[PDB]
């Protein structure tokens, strides 16, 4: 699996200039305690501010997304795993559609997201999976050095 710090360094090259990214994170996930420090470490190493908004129930997904969009003014949505709340298909559809309506990309943990309208996912060196039409609409750029390791995927 591609580590969170690896993902954020890739995000840095895919969205040049991005300064703030929003994570919706399942508070109940078993690896919460270990992932949140790695997100902070990745933020320090890349310089991108990582705003993590935790959700404990389905009813918290929409208000926490609204806080990332409106209050934190993040420039992309980053989803790290989908074992619990983020695997809920209504939450997934909601997050993709509302990020798109804010003109920002979704970096997602699996290809199912890309089929539903997310932008970029990753596999393993590292290979990128990109929904090209959506990535294009959300302002993603694929640098020259990663073109040979990038697969496009149909919606």
């Amino acid at each position: 699996e591609v580590t969170p710090i690896q993902q954020l360094f890739l995000i840095k090259e895919l969205k040049p200039g991005i300064a703030r990214i929003g994570v919706i994170w399942d508070k109940n996930a078993a690896n919460r305690d270990e992932v949140l420090p790695q997100l902070q470490r990745a933020s320090a190493a890349t310089g991108i501010k990582v705003v993590v908004a935790e959700v404990a129930s389905l009813q918290e997904v929409a208000p926490q997304f609204r806080t990332l969009l409106r209050d934190h003014q993040v420039e992309a949505l980053w989803v790290l795993e989908e074992s619990g709340l983020l695997g809920q298909a209504a939450a997934r559809s909601f997050l993709i559609k509302n990020a798109t309506q804010a003109g920002m990309p979704v970096f997602a943990p699996s290809e199912t997201w890309l089929k539903e309208g997310a932008c970029v996912t990753w596999r393993k060196g590292i290979r990128l999976v990109v929904n090209k039409a959506v990535a294009e609409a959300m302002g993603i750029t694929i640098p020259a050095k990663y073109q040979d390791r990038t697969a496009f995927l149909a919606m």
